[PDB]
């Protein structure tokens, strides 16, 4: 594989047409979803050049652990959809590479038996019926070992997606979400987690300006500037678009990441220059899955390091602080 | 049927091909009927998080009613040609739905027996010949129970619809105005509708800033922003792009609909959050009524409930009047 | 006929393949040629409503005649080439209609037997080899009664004609330039046309704002605003698109026109609403001259001036001057 | 060949798909290659016209020499690879045109012998292993009377050309880099070059405006603003799209050249008119090498001397320097 494209092909040859859909769609029109690539391909680097190279690394350290890229794996609800091993695969391959894993709220092997594979994970929530089962979720994953929570603050309910309901898709009865045997969250839940949790809590599927700032007052450790991957409104704006914006606003007040539409280092590179802490990644990870299991989730984060460390190097960036004081130019494609 | 699109493809399918055209068809190369879809689709919408959503509610007041939805259906002339229920199974289905009617002054069906139906109907004026036969349609209309007058103001004359004289289309002899057994307005016409009527006058088809104005200044109650669906001028501005300059100017004095291209809640949540009271819906509803009659008409109506609800929710908004709060981004597609 | 466009489909029919590149042709990669239309298409028109049109006229005062349109021919050399009657079908119906028709220097039938068809005709200026030469063609159009000198200005030498170049294309011997048995003009040239003649001279094929204050400085009577139908410099910008400011530059000075592009009344429209004074057309007249003769031309007028005096009324406006007065918004396509 | 295309579609027929992809080909996913010709298509030319003419002259004074147009050809490493002759025969066309050759560090045939064709070349520098070697390729050069060294500033490694990498391309082993039997270049790399030559050095991949007056600051004699014909960072931003900005930085104190999609003499007035003392020419010259060696290579000079003398004159420009005052205007394709 030398693109992330070559395994996107591979894993619709592979997989059933209904889960390749489920992977693939957005909702509504997919409006969201295509802009997220567009947006990012409107977006040009201006690289320097002429500056010392002599030991590029793409670390970083986020919520008190060393990384090896800029870059964690997006959560990625009922992973055995895709490949047998499931998350074990995914949180093994992203261990083995230095990425932080997002282990779900709706994963298809227990949160503790993914957090047991090693890595440092990361526990993402959905918040349940009852403050009280959300909390005993935060602390399961807080005992278990994750190192942050990302509370998933976008979906107040699931968004319509189409392909979905035209397929008339459900859950195989050989997949089942592993963490049991949801409300929609507000300020107050987000409260009620700072308040439970000493682990960072970042906030994924930000996109108004003041939300980030608010997020800041809140008490969050980090945001993701989101639509979800173009699946919950249709017609949101690309987290991209907002994301210049949004780390101006917070001024260095927590980490702020994206995601939607990552699909190469030199995106991750773009990203960057737009002020991003580190990215998500989401459906590639789970193309390389279906594609190869566990050692094509190796082969993409191998591959992804790689173009990460290239563009970094070609605009003249010795680490990532570096390629965040990068300037971009906007194009026409 | 999971989007309005599913209608358009059923409506192709049942009607004769000149029935299909003169509904989807615009004037002159169709620049402002595709315009209206491109501007929309530029219009990205930003969403709020984490706000209460205990009790969304889709209902607006408007023109002294409440409406279920920020919506009415649009005046389209001689819906007999769409299906043999015509006015009546529309008239029903928007009753049912708890949508505002706008009843035609080329109906075919009579304005008192759709008025019958129920609903709180609106209904649409084209200036007559006389000024005293304009003024006794208004009154047939206020005496029938309707509740508003929306003036059509952009038809001096009709615009020069291309397919429609490719096709040599015309009325089916079982397709009358039967309202009767046309001369250009002015706003001396606006003066003579205010005057005879206490129903508020809504003055539909305005795009310049200073009609918007000057409609406030004459007495309308409401103004609907619109180039007629691309079937009057063509290259006519789009009524969502002159929208929030138009909102801005009438600073709250009087409300500011829109319509064109409307083809989804998203579609509704993007006009409500340019300013627009409510929007209007033109071909869906046809599409609906070529497709199943009442029954078909009744499942749009669900479907856009359904759409314009989720929307909202996903983007924070409690009600219409936060949704009117909501910012907005333009994007290239 | 219903648009300009029926009639280009019916002149690609009927012309060797030859000449119908040579009409429809532009220079370099025909970037220029796209561009016009391009340019047009995303152009809006902010239309008014409610005014008063009981006597709208398309008419205008121009070089001191009556026009029936803000429209006048463009000079197109060797009309024989389309048709046997050539410049004489295309001056008959030009006079009918109450256009203007410019008369080519490279005309295949002289000048004087077209401005004896009447209908007080304008003359196109190529400057010779030699002042004397020169300005004795000014004084034969003078003296034949020709209304105005439209001196083209952008063609210090033909431009390059890929369409032309491949096809080995060449005038058939039974064309000829009939008012024979050329150098780069300068502001010089000008200068001596200007103090040679009392008719109003007219510099075709500026694009610079400097450009167009210099030539009312020179004592022009008007600027036709152009890029030569994107056959001359490939790459210069529409006119359409230096428009609204060499408008603003002039403040009055001179009458301001433009080409390159219009196929519709709606496009003059536009090009009124941009401030121009009236529009020439070129290739259209052509295609009609092509298809169907002298009343291949008449019924091309015909369709013009209805499809201008309906997006005029359409538009709110019962003359020109208030079509100037309309406002636009750029849209995309 | 009446266009730079018609060669390209020459050189596709002949050359093993693999070279030809090896030539054509960008990195990543080509964005920045393609990006290079969209940029060039968005920019207008706003012509001059009645200018005097009577000695047009295309000639720029560079580096101390005079130049037939303002135009050199890019360093292309192998050329060989698209010709038996290489590197002779397009040396050979470019001094028999007048135009400036950049000598490659990887030359197919030894430096010294491409110098002895004649045509004061210009020699492109990669830098080497060691400052020592480095510098002694430097001398050699300056030597064999080259007058230019053209520093090569934007490859700290080669990029990943993925047809390249797909195609399993590779030297076929009668190609040799002649001039033997690398490390990343630095600012002070720079300065030992600087401290070892009076010729002028010209960094090559320049594309931030704080590099280009480092540059300045440097000593270079100029810049090319590049991003490597799409070859290195893919995502980097074109070179035309910073020319503007950058000449204005430089504010005259270094010569400014382009490169990146250069396909006509209308792209190189383009390329003045934002600034440019002249163009590089890449892929173009060795379609024409590989279509019809020396003698292809003197038609493609040909034809671009052709088409810039055309376009100059078109736009009013008796003088490179009268090029380099137009303006432009961006335009949407
Ligand atoms: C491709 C995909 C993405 C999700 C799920 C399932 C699938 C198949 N997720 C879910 O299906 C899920 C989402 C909402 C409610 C219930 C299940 C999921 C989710 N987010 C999140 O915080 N919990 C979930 O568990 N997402 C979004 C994901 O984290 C991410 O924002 C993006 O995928 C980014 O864009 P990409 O790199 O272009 O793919
Ligand atoms: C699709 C359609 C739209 C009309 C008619 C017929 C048909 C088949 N109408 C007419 O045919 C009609 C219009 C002018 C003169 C005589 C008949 C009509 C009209 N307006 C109005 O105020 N009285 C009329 O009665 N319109 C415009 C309509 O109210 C509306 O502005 C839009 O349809 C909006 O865009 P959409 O949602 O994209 O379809
Ligand atoms: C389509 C066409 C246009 C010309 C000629 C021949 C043909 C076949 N003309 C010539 O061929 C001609 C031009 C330069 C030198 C010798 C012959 C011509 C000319 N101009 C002008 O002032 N004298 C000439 O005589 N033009 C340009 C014309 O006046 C005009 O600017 C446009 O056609 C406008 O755009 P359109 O409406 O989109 O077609
Ligand atoms: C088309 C092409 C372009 C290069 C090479 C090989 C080929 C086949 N070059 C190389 O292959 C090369 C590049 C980096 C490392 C080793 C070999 C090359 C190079 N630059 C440079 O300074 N030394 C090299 O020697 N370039 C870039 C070239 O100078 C130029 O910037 C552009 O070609 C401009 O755009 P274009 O007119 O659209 O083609
Ligand atoms: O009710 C839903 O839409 C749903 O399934 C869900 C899942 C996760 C979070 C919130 C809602
Ligand atoms: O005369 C017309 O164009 C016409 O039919 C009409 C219809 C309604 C309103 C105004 C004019
Ligand atoms: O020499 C030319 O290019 C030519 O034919 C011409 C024609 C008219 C005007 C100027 C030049
Ligand atoms: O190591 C490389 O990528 C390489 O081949 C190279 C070639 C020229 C310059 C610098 C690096
Ligand atoms: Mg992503
Ligand atoms: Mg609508
Ligand atoms: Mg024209
Ligand atoms: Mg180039």
């Amino acid at each position: 594989y030398v693109s992330l494209a070559d395994l996107e092909r591979a894993a619709r040859d592979v997989l059933p047409g209904e889960i390749f859909d489920f992977l693939a769609g957005g909702s509504g029109t997919e409006a969201s979803l295509v802009a997220n690539r567009t947006a990012l391909e409107r977006v040009f680097v201006i690289p320097r050049m002429l500056r010392d190279l002599t030991d590029v690394t793409t670390e970083i350290d986020i919520f008190g652990r060393r990384a090896a890229l800029p870059m964690a794996v997006a959560p990625v609800a009922y992973q055995r959809l895709f490949h047998p091993e499931g998350e074990l695969a995914v949180a093994r391959a992203a261990r083995d590479a230095g990425v932080p894993y997002t282990i779900c709220t709706l994963s298809s092997v227990s949160l503790e038996e993914i957090a047991a594979v090693g890595g440092r994970p990361w526990f993402q929530l959905f918040w349940l019926r009852d403050e009280k089962r959300s909390l005993d979720l935060v602390r399961r994953a807080e005992d278990a070992g994750c190192e942050a929570i990302v509370f998933t603050v976008d979906v107040p309910w699931m968004g319509r997606r189409l392909r979905d309901m035209r397929n008339g898709f459900a859950l195989p009865e050989w997949v089942t979400a592993a963490n049991f045997d949801f409300a929609p969250a507000t300020w107050e839940s987000v409260e009620a987690v700072r308040a439970h949790t000493d682990l960072p809590v970042v906030l994924k599927g930000i996109l108004a300006v003041e939300d980030a700032r608010r997020a800041v007052d809140a008490g969050a450790g980090g945001i993701v500037v989101s639509n979800h991957g173009g699946r919950q409104l249709d017609g949101a704006v690309p987290g991209i678009e907002m994301l210049g914006e949004i780390v101006a606003a917070v001024s260095g007040g927590c980490e702020v990441l994206v995601d939607g539409g990552i699909r190469s280092g030199g995106d991750v590179l773009k990203a960057t220059a737009l002020g991003a802490s580190a990215v998500l990644v989401g459906r590639p990870v789970m193309w390389a899955l279906a594609a190869a299991g566990q050692d094509g989730v190796r082969q993409l984060l191998e591959l992804l390091a790689e173009e990460v460390r290239d563009a970094m190097g070609l605009a003249g960036c010795e680490s990532v602080g570096a390629a965040r004081r990068l300037n971009t130019k906007l194009g026409v494609v």
